[PDB]
């Protein structure tokens, strides 16, 4: 459970096995009856680590496979490691990963968008050469988050409900990393902040197997507080608050001492409180507007694969078009995103993977929640992937809030009786922050059943779109009581995290109609003077920041065209409406 | 200066500092005069490395920048590198880069396109944190390869004026890593591997510098012994050897030991058996004829420029495989030895070319006022051709040992008219024969001088013409240009009696223009002229090779005939084919493999 990220100290060094391995389909499904991780894997071609395996190939029958593939390479540990803990560790593998060492296996993960690691000191040599040998399966059921069905024809055909291409490899990094053989295991913070926000106390809780003290340092490093013991408390007269727009950093350094042996470990803290008051989200006891996106990670060729060139553009688009905000729709985001967000002071929404709990977007069981859909096993599933994101996420400031879902039917029966334990969970896991699922548009104020259950209503919304089509004026009016409807139902603060119009770049009419720059700009301009004329809309994140993959269907243009951008990153004429509205705003404040 | 690929061996560590780094303009120019190094950089912000600084910010403000940025990192040096040789090494910083590690100046390179490296063993402290700095230079001047002219307006702001068709994006392009020898290392190979004309024997010469007594394992692919010597010079006999082959290439494993009486070393290198030779009108890769098909290519994506990028080099690598390429050339820069290690273990033949185009003045492309003499004392000089071979030699150290590299471009379309250009290239021909007699060697031939007019391309082995009627003359008019064309390749045939590879030929085209009239700019066109162009060549017997004007759109300075970039992609950026991609496919997979097709 305990997942610290790998940083290097003067006690922890880190090699990356990033790069080209060798790669293998397995279409007669033998190469765990062959014992593939004992030998070179066979017939076997280049690929790139990270990324998708889907598109990397320009081939169709590589990019719509369903089962296991194989991927391998050799690596040296270093000489210098011998007598330390050597940690082998996976950021993600989607969606399933199982890793040998030579001939010995060492890890397994179910989870396509966290991370999973073993110490494998016992079965590596400093100095000697290793056999890496990962067996990644993509196939989804009813106990995957997300959810799918497997059909076999004969030939398999993988089913699934979420509206983004099931794509599957190593899509982050892989590394080997040391400890000492006594080290920091675990951090948790928690950041308190006076309602004058002119004092803050830092509470700490440390696993290590030495004695621990601490040291908070500012951002010049000078130490503000210390402490001792695996708990307690630090004061910080005048602190400098994490504030969304700058993300002002203090660096918690604890140190595990043996008798023998030292271990030190710096954790970034940002000193911020998160609270909602009525119908108002409170960061540092102000009220906060969310401006921004809901994205992907989703690009040309290496599919959801990493890539530190894409995070710095896409952050220096966000920071041109105002946003300041997004949500890791639909799937926890490498963790450089949320180490980013910390640093610039960007507020996000962090989500788990759990969407397609919905059998009613655009074969299939008669019961969402019955033993042969969503059952026991599903839900003990969902909350192992809750622990996962809040075990990886608990210490980021940037997270202002856990989705747990997006977008389940909550019509049928069953639905509250899943989720109820669900919201219970993860309120245990981390009580620091907020929770909400986010809600699909027909399980409309009247309709839906678990919203009482979260603190923030996250509405998905596309009046003019799917319904009343290409009319502005009547999309207007059913929005603008619906939202108003939501507010008298549970006076909670709403954030619209979906509002967006399939726009084909370069397609321009005067006629304002759909598919068309000008009907998108037209469409989210009508949105925006609604959400402004009701007091309880805290936030807007447009779907979607850029135009991405999807399985293939009558509905999606060589995908999803709902991006401000496209997928090589170019704007559409929306991309300068919101310019102007988010930049003249002012920051954090609820336009008028 | 000696430059083997850093690999891990039992003796060697490497570690990329490939990641996020601090990343700084300096408007002002002065980051040396406060010497920026000594500390943080002060009003910093997040850049990729490695990556083009240009396209990563969406700024047109920084895409344009002339002048010095800073880069900046801490990292941790290995605790147990104690009592190693340690080296700091930048794969490439385009166009020139200064290193300081803590206060001391390390490095300094000119070259946008190969290695640099020194040894930091004295200046770092196993366990402890250190501060990387490089200040990087983006300008071109007459002694740059390849060259310009920095315009200063009246304000002092610097606009970089070029003679290239490439938008000259700058920055930390490749990996930088530090990486550890022990005190006695390997630190120079070279090998040539001979060919019996029956292809039933071979030999492998080798010679190695190291400071210690050096033995050689030749191993085969299956790290079976065939073959052992002593000493840093000598033969080793392959019998009825696995030949690096187009299409195939096998290769062996040379593993150099360099032993000191108390430390040793062991250096890997890949080795292909493979002779090239011109004979005639042939080009022959071992003693059997080949036919050059595929691409010239550039480095160059969205977002991250000319940066290197693993996902990008498996698809584009893909998607010559699907087209039945097996072959292209480095235009016009050296690329990324990644790319020569997967030709080398593909067996995908390369031409490999050093970074000095530009050597022309009477182009439309590119970019104030250009000199009147492009062969003078204020333009391409004395200095210039020291550069020039500079370049040559940096280029030959780095790739000497890659068997996928069968020639030498020593430059791409200088303006060969003047009396200077023979007296400029012929000593450059003669320096690069002597550097490695292993291959034959181009200098890419530009248009306008046609047979009748150019006057160097008896001092190379093979004619590498780039040629574009039906486009930027006789535009739009196919039956016309075939005869031009037809016309100047035998008129070629006849006066030098070489191989000529079409190293050059494309038409812009639209993804997406479609039309009825086959006209100029559509995909149909694309097709058709390329097409005028294959039915030509087959008839031609001197022609052995064929790379289309270029693999994929790419982006160029901004101008009135460059729409978005340049649109001669048979791809797309985002390597989309267009119409012409099936045309290749079709031609290239129905040929018979290396064979000059048939009418
Ligand atoms: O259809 C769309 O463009 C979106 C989809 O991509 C998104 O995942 C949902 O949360 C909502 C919308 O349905
Ligand atoms: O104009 C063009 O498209 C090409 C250019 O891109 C290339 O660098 C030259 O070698 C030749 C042609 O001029």
């Amino acid at each position: 459970s305990h997942m610290l990220r790998p940083v290097e100290t003067p006690t922890r060094e880190i090699k990356k096995l990033d790069g080209l391995w060798a790669f293998s389909l397995d279409r007669e499904n033998c190469g765990i009856d062959q014992r593939w991780w004992e030998s070179a894997l066979q017939e076997s071609r280049a690929i790139a680590v990270p990324g998708s395996f889907n598109d990397q190939f320009a081939d169709a029958d590589i990019r719509n496979y369903a089962g296991n593939v194989w991927y391998q390479r050799e690596v040296f540990i270093p000489k210098g490691w011998a007598g330390q803990r050597i940690v082998l560790r996976f950021d993600a593998v989607t969606h399933y990963g199982k890793v040998w060492v030579n001939n010995q296996e060492v890890m397994e993960h179910q989870g396509g968008y966290t991370p999973f690691e073993a110490d494998v000191t016992p079965y590596v040599i400093a100095g000697k050469s290793v056999r890496i040998t990962v067996c990644v399966n993509n196939e989804l059921n009813w106990q995957t988050i997300p959810p799918g069905m497997v059909i076999t024809d004969e030939k398999k055909k993988q089913s699934y409900f979420h509206d983004f291409f099931n794509y599957a490899g190593i899509h982050r990094s892989v590394m080997l990393y040391t400890t000492p053989n006594t080290w920091v295991d675990d951090i948790t913070v928690v950041t308190h902040v006076a309602q004058d926000c002119n004092h803050a106390s830092v509470d700490w809780q440390v696993v290590a197997n030495g004695d621990v003290s601490v040291e908070l340092r500012d951002a010049d490093q000078q130490v503000v507080a210390t402490g001792q013991g695996t708990s307690g408390t630090l004061q910080v007269v005048n602190p400098h608050l994490w504030q969304p727009g700058e993300g002002y950093l203090y660096e918690l350094c604890v140190t595990a001492k043996s008798q023998t042996e030292c271990d030190i470990y710096p954790l970034r803290v940002g000193i911020r409180s998160v609270a909602v008051k009525g119908e108002q989200f409170l960061i540092n006891h102000k009220p906060f507007y969310f401006t921004g996106f809901g994205r992907h990670e989703d690009a040309d060729l290496r599919g959801k694969g990493f890539d530190n060139v894409l995070m710095v553009h896409d952050h220096a688009l966000m920071d041109w078009i105002g946003a300041n905000s997004y949500r890791t729709s639909h799937y926890p985001y490498a963790e450089e995103m949320l180490d980013w967000a910390d640093e610039h002071g960007i507020v996000v929404i962090d989500e788990t993977a759990a969407v397609g709990f919905n059998l009613s977007l655009g074969n299939k069981p008669k019961e969402l929640y019955s033993e042969e859909a969503v059952n026991g096993e599903t839900q003990q599933a969902h909350l192992q992937a809750i622990k996962e994101l809040i075990a990886r996420d608990k210490n980021h400031p940037s997270v202002v809030m856990w989705s747990i879902a997006n977008e389940p039917d909550t019509r049928p029966q069953g639905a509250r009786e899943y989720f109820a334990p669900l919201a219970e969970a993860t309120r245990k896991l981390d009580p620091t922050r907020p929770i909400t699922c986010v809600n699909v548009m027909f399980c409309d104020a009247h309709t839906d059943t678990i919203s009482d259950l979260f603190d923030v209503l996250c509405l998905n919304r596309y009046y003019g779109w799917y319904v009343q089509s290409g009319d502005l004026e009547t999309a207007e009016k059913v929005l603008e009581k619906e939202l108003l409807a939501w507010q008298e139902k549970l006076h909670q603060p709403i954030i619209i995290t979906e509002y967006g119009v399939d726009t084909l770049a370069g397609l321009h009419s005067m006629y304002t109609d759909m598919w068309s720059e000008e009907y998108q700009c037209a469409w989210l301009d009508m949105y925006h003077r609604v959400f402004d004329r009701v007091s309880a809309v805290v936030g807007e994140q447009v779907w979607n920041f850029a135009d991405f993959a999807t399985s293939q269907g009558i509905l999606r243009v060589g995908g999803n065209k709902k991006g401000i951008f496209t997928r090589d990153r170019k704007p559409k004429s929306a991309a300068f409406l919101l310019q102007k509205r988010w930049t003249g705003m002012n920051f954090g404040e609820k336009p008028q």
